[PDB]
């Protein structure tokens, strides 16, 4: 379950560590992964997601059974490169998977567009040659009831109608409660003046609806070709999140209503075929993700808040669109060796009439960039060629190269070259060693000049002065030399490894930190405002340690643990942090069957310490509650599953048995009435009894 660089989580350990809703909660006690923001302003802080090597999240790559989930992209991309969005791990329902695979750096980047952090591949559970179901049913029991609970039902019917012929379905329904609106009273930092009595929120509630169905048909015994569509729904339940923390009478209008849903629609094609010279796969899907949401401000401090005067909801509109054909090869030569040979097209369309409607009268008017009816729409496509070759060298030793090129229909080409080595020194002992290039294109928002920002001073790097920011078709993609080295022994239940990472991180794109220009016109004291564009910062450099160690204390009885230690984390050019993560994250488990029928489970995390960014938006250095640290702090849990036949088990546990409990403050800067937050950014929920109920054939 754990090699050097990747990580499976089974079906299995879904049932002894059982998530309250979204996966993110299991995927994240993975080696090298944590739960954080992509970037450090702390905006959006209770809307983690999951963060591979500290490389931010939106270079973690979600797939749904090998094929991508882009729906996030549908979500405004803020100045401080933070979506309002609670990421891509919560479309299909626990229980209905079969499988997680998380894969990370050097491993990953043969996956291409956004794997610099890592994969993360969602594996469902597919029929047999008997019809199969499920019923599986989760509750969870906060102590403290501003908390929000979880409710989650879903089930899974599966099996042949023909014997070329073959299904599975799923649906959930699931409920997380928001926390209560005031969850966060008396930890607030400190609020003056009109922004006087305002609140940092807790977390955002969310419903789920999923649906899938599969049909699996074999037109031959060698050829297999597979359908299947998916419907999602997320509404969420407000309570009171905003950008930058401030209210007004719109935000309290809506605590506990309904402000985004997020629908989510997939269709795919795919093909299997399995025959004399090897495998054949290919597959279409379309995703078409509808992103309704209160039309929201977009200037300043009224960024990312319900915006009065134009009161309603918007659409925006994601139409995604991935092809994608391989073959593979056995090759019997010089070495004896596997090869592979495949393309990949995608289109990402956007349609989002909120963005791209800021205006030009008050910082004065932009050459090229009209003030008004500016354009809903932008794209891109990607077209891609790749070849992997599996080498042994010698038994026991594997050699694996491979090309990635991509063109970008705008940025221009990539070439992402990969190089992954593994070697038995001994039956019992094993190194590794990966070096690639990985690959990330520029964001539809970020390549937008019709998307534009303002501020009138707080947030323009440099300065005072009004300013705008800019999307920038010239863009560069970011690239990264992911370097891992890693050493593992592994003999009889008993593993212990660890590996080194550094990825050298160039183009990192970012707000811009120099004006590229000068606007003229607007009124008084903010007119002929600064322009700035999103940028590639030229270095930053993520490093750190992932290791794992694995005991088999007797035969009832294994301890299992996961150690990420961060060492660095530096954009270059500001040398300021590029996410807030731990220093180190150990996760614990202690797995005894106690009996045939019951299985026991203890388990701890701990948390390392957790620092701010040091410079505001102007790159000033921040002062007060701003520079406020977390200590480092322990999570705690047991849990049980009793097995009552072959056919229905139970659940039940507690998680954080000894209630720690941290409380959002507000971003991590002060601004005017709103003192920083520094890293209390975020809720850790308190002691959680919770039962579970799994019946099945
Ligand atoms: O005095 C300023 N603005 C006008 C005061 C009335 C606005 N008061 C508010 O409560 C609201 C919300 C203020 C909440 C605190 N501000 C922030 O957290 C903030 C964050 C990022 C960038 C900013 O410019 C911010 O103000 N501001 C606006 O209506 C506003 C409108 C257009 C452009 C802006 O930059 C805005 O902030 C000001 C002066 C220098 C620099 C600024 O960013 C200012 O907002
Ligand atoms: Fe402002």
């Amino acid at each position: 379950k754990q090699a050097p660089g990747v990580s499976i989580i089974t079906a299995e350990d879904i049932a002894k560590r059982p998530p309250s809703n979204d996966l993110s909660q299991i995927i994240r006690t993975m080696p090298g992964v944590n739960l954080t923001g992509n970037s450090s302003s702390g905006q959006r802080g209770n809307n983690r997601q999951i963060d591979i090597r500290g490389m931010g999240p939106e270079n973690t790559l979600i797939l749904v059974d090998g094929k991508p989930v882009s729906s996030r992209n549908s979500v405004r991309y803020g100045w401080r490169g933070e979506r309002d969005s609670r990421g891509d791990t919560n479309w299909v329902p626990a229980d209905q998977v079969e499988r997680i695979e998380v894969i990370r750096g050097p491993a990953a980047a043969r996956y291409g567009n956004g794997a610099a952090g890592g994969v993360v591949n969602i594996i469902t559970k597919q029929a047999g040659a008997e019809t199969h179901g499920n019923l599986s049913v989760y509750s969870n029991f906060p102590q403290h009831k501003a908390e929000g609970a979880s409710e989650r039902m879903s089930f899974g019917l599966n099996g042949p109608l023909t014997e070329n012929l073959s299904y599975r379905v799923y649906g959930n329904i699931a409920k997380t409660d928001s926390d209560d609106w005031d969850i966060n009273a008396g930890h607030e930092s400190n609020r003056t003046g009109k922004q006087a009595g305002t609140l940092p929120a807790g977390r955002e509630g969310v419903r789920n609806k999923d649906i899938d169905g599969l049909l699996s048909w074999r037109l031959t015994p060698e050829q297999t070709l597979e359908f299947e569509a998916g419907f999602s729904r997320q509404g969420n339940i407000y309570t009171g999140d905003t950008q930058n923390t401030n209210s007004n009478n719109y935000v309290k209008q809506m605590l506990g209503h309904e402000t985004n849903r997020m629908y989510r629609e997939t269709y795919s094609v795919t093909h299997r075929g399995e025959w004399d010279f090897g495998s054949s796969l290919a597959y279409l899907q379309y995703e078409k993700t509808r992103n309704s949401r209160i039309n929201e401000g977009l200037a300043g401090g009224t960024e990312g808040i319900f915006d009065p005067n134009n009161a309603g909801f918007y659409t925006a509109t994601l139409r995604d669109l991935t092809a994608h054909g391989e073959v593979n090869l056995p090759l019997h030569l010089g070495y004896e060796q596997t090869l592979t040979l495949g393309s990949e097209w995608t289109e990402q369309k956007l349609d989002d009439p909120s963005s791209n409607t800021q205006n030009t009268e008050e910082g004065g008017s932009i050459p090229g960039l009209a003030g008004k009816n500016r354009s809903s729409s932008s794209s891109a496509r990607i077209f891609s060629l790749f070849a992997e070759d599996n080498i042994e060298l010698m038994p026991g030793t594997m050699l694996t190269p491979g090309l990635r090129w991509d063109h970008h229909d705008i940025v221009g080409d990539n070439w992402s070259p990969s190089l992954n080595l593994s070697h038995a020194l001994t039956e019992r002992v094993t190194l590794k060693a990966g070096i690639a290039r990985a690959y990330k294109a520029p964001n539809l928002y970020q390549l937008n000049p019709d998307y534009l920002l303002y501020s009138r001073g707080q947030g323009c790097y440099g300065q005072s002065t009004s300013c705008y920011l800019r999307g920038n078709d010239g863009l560069k993609a970011e690239t990264s030399v992911n370097k891992e080295l890693g050493i593992e022994y592994s003999h009889d239940g008993l593993v212990a490894g660890l590996t080194y990472f550094r990825n050298d991180y160039k183009n990192k794109i970012e707000s811009g930190l120099s004006p590229v220009d000068h606007a003229s016109g607007g009124k008084g004291d903010y007119a002929n405002a600064a322009i700035y564009q999103w940028e590639n910062v030229p270095k930053a450099v993520v490093e750190g340690l992932e290791g794992t160690l694995t005991l088999p204390l007797a035969d009832g009885l294994k301890w299992s643990n996961n150690l990420t230690y961060m060492l660095q984390s530096k954009n270059k050019e500001t040398g300021d942090v590029l996410s807030v993560t731990p220093r180190y994250t150990l996760n614990s488990m202690l797995d005894w069957q106690a009996t045939d029928d019951l299985s026991l489970q203890a388990t701890v995390t701990w948390y390392g310490k957790q620092k701010p960014k040091k410079y505001d938006y102007h790159g000033d250095r921040v002062t007060g509650s701003a520079n406020d640290q977390l200590s480092p702090y322990a999570i705690a849990g047991l849990g049980g599953t009793y097995r009552l036949s072959k056919n229905l088990s139970l659940g039940a546990g507690v998680d954080n048995l000894f209630d720690k409990r941290l409380f959002r403050a507000g971003n991590a800067q002060g601004v005017v009435g709103i003192d920083g937050a520094g890293a209390a950014t975020y809720n850790e929920p308190g002691r959680t009894f919770y039962t579970s109920l799994t019946a099945s054939f």
